[PDB]
């Protein structure tokens, strides 16, 4: 009866880097800035 596997417990969580990239977007790698309204402006 397993239950109390070796998970994210008392470990940590991480991966932040693997939860940005749904976030916004990477349909191809592209950055990842906060301003789509200037980068279209410019």
């Amino acid at each position: 009866a397993i239950g109390n596997m070796e998970q994210p417990h008392m470990d940590s969580r991480i991966g932040w880097l693997h939860n940005l990239g749904d976030q916004i977007g990477k349909p191809y790698n592209s950055s990842g800035l906060g301003g789509p309204s200037i980068k279209d402006k410019y």
